């Protein structure tokens, strides 16, 4: 029997849950008869991203309808969908491809989690699966100052437009991924280090913990992402928490706090599909209409914690309601905490 | 008393009827908004609504908020569809079609305002505040200018052949002096800019300008700058000529590119990061760097289309953008002929 703290055990059961992986694929309308979890592969996912990249090129550089249509057929042949009686969406515009890009990002992480789950020994399974994460996980005391500051960050940065649910913090975990300390070392030195959120489906955490946050593969279309292929973070808990993709049918999710070394920010208000930064720049800040009150900002260890409540920023001519922060090198991030959140979905409008 | 090929130019760009036709082809309702009533401020408000729509879409505003803005657009700019439904402005594509139209209307209003304000041909010349001279068909200037035309016609723009007709040397009053500080910058290059004829009176009295503050930065692939090509045909596509109307105008401009920000895909910016003075959108095809010429610090990239080793890009051919009007110095205005197969 495992000697791991009970919250840690429960975390392990959540992450390594085949049924949630299946639910995830069904949400993307993948036909599980034609493509079962066990038959997902990296190569298939790589080729699918290749097809989206070709699709976007064929659209940018004005290919013919026939070619666009062929590329769509190829995508849906490789990734089988069940659309019911709904018209299968042609991949002939930025919106349609961005949606498929997000599905593939999640497919990639599900493949990693299912791989990790199916690998190793068949001791307590909980301990066998814990070791697969290659991460030291400690439970933060509910009454710590550490816990209070974090509950305050959650409370204060919930955006007013994310009004469908309230968040309640169930468990807080201190995490240290094997070898990430050393990896982050050089950036430890950089100015403008910030403690920011990253939200993800619950089973994506097998890959996130074992491999860390990653940039999309070279096959993935740079145009698939608002600010290109980097690692995305929010300073508003609810903007990240939406990426948990929880529902009243499955209302517990997980979210990371990570220290990110931003340095000099390239400040942008609209899409910029970049893969590299111009010289002088270490990150992108996408500027939101709403920004945490910088009066309320705290800092420890030279890291800023933007836990002020949201106030109007200077900015009105923007594509974003809230800020977002992108780095283009995986070493720029050091994961600090992992929070287990219950999403309490609202029944009243008042 | 002005030369002939010049006199033709003045008539062609101050043509009230071409302006009327551009309007009809956009399905503008000329009874409610006749040419005479076009307002710069009205166009700016229309642009502003397009900005709101695009921001509403990106920010995830309600369908009813977006529907309202789309109706507001058509309140402002009277269209006549006149049995069909005005297109819904709720996506970047529909919005994009209206951005391009407003870009044209803004220029048409400039032209018409000139013509109304204050031999009419030479009253009109006066107002352009631009010195124009003809270039000799035989002179060396014309031979280099014709070679640039011929070498840089892209192969995917095969629907037509091009042939030069007149070459005009232009000097906008005040533009040398405006450009002075920028002449010091490196990577100065002689590039093309195509526009429709209804646009050229505005361009000559005012120079190449950036879309107004009200215009959406997301309406343009690299945001609000001035766009140039090194392929004559990429630029000439923007003349919007046809079998039925085969004569277009094109600019050759000296552009101070400086330290280029080199990009492969859309970036909707209104300013450059520190240290960058222009954007180069990278094409799959680029003129041969071997055939390049330098003339008193200005490069003329008249090499023939060769492959750049850059294949993961949104662009068949290069594009150059500057974000300060003062980085451009207009050198030549060409009058060309399109020979369509068909
Ligand atoms: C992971 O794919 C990136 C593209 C989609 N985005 C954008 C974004 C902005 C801010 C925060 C997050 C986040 N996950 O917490 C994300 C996010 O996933
Ligand atoms: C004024 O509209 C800006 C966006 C449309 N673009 C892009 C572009 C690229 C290269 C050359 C030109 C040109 N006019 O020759 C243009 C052009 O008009």
């Amino acid at each position: 029997k495992s000697k791991l703290p009970k919250p840690v055990q429960d975390l392990i059961k959540m992450i390594f849950d085949v049924e949630s992986m299946k639910k995830a694929m069904v949400e993307y309308e993948i036909d599980l008869q034609k493509m079962p979890l066990g038959k997902l592969s990296k190569r298939q996912i790589q080729a699918a991203y290749s097809i989206l990249s070709e699709v976007q090129q064929a659209v940018s550089q004005g290919s013919s309808d026939s070619q666009i249509l062929d590329l769509s057929n190829r995508f849906y042949t490789l990734i089988p969908h069940d659309f019911g009686m709904k018209k299968p969406p042609l991949l002939n515009n930025a919106d349609s491809v961005q949606a498929k890009v997000e599905m593939l990002d999640n497919l990639l992480d599900i493949e990693v989690a299912y791989s990790l789950l199916r690998g190793g020994s068949d001791k307590d399974p909980i301990d066998v699966n814990y070791e697969k994460l290659k991460t030291d996980i400690k439970v933060v005391d509910r009454d710590s100052e550490e816990a209070e500051i974090i509950r305050k960050y959650v409370k204060n940065t919930h955006a007013t437009t994310h009004n469908a649910y309230d968040l309640e913090v169930i468990d807080i975990f201190k995490i240290e991924r094997e070898g990430e300390c050393q990896r982050y070392k050089p950036f430890k030195q950089l100015h403008n280090r910030r403690l920011l959120w990253h939200g993800s489906r619950t089973t994506n955490f097998a890959g996130i913990l074992s491999q860390g946050l990653r940039i999309a593969p070279p096959e993935a279309p740079v145009t698939g992402y608002m600010f290109g292929k980097g690692i995305y973070f929010a300073d508003m808990v609810s903007k990240s928490a939406n990426y948990c993709h929880t529902s009243q049918g499955d209302p517990i999710g997980l979210i990371l706090l990570g220290e990110v070394a931003l340095g000099n920010m390239y400040e942008l208000k609209h899409a910029s599909h970049i893969s590299k930064l111009p010289k002088g720049k270490h990150s992108v800040k996408g500027l939101g209409k709403t920004t945490p009150d910088p009066s309320a900002n705290i800092s420890l260890d030279g890291v800023d914690v933007p836990l002020g409540t949201g106030i109007s920023s200077g900015v009105n001519d923007t594509s974003l309601l809230y800020n977002e922060y992108i780095v283009y090198d995986i070493a720029q991030v050091n994961l600090k905490y992992l929070l287990k959140l219950k999403f309490n979905f609202k029944t009243s409008l008042w």
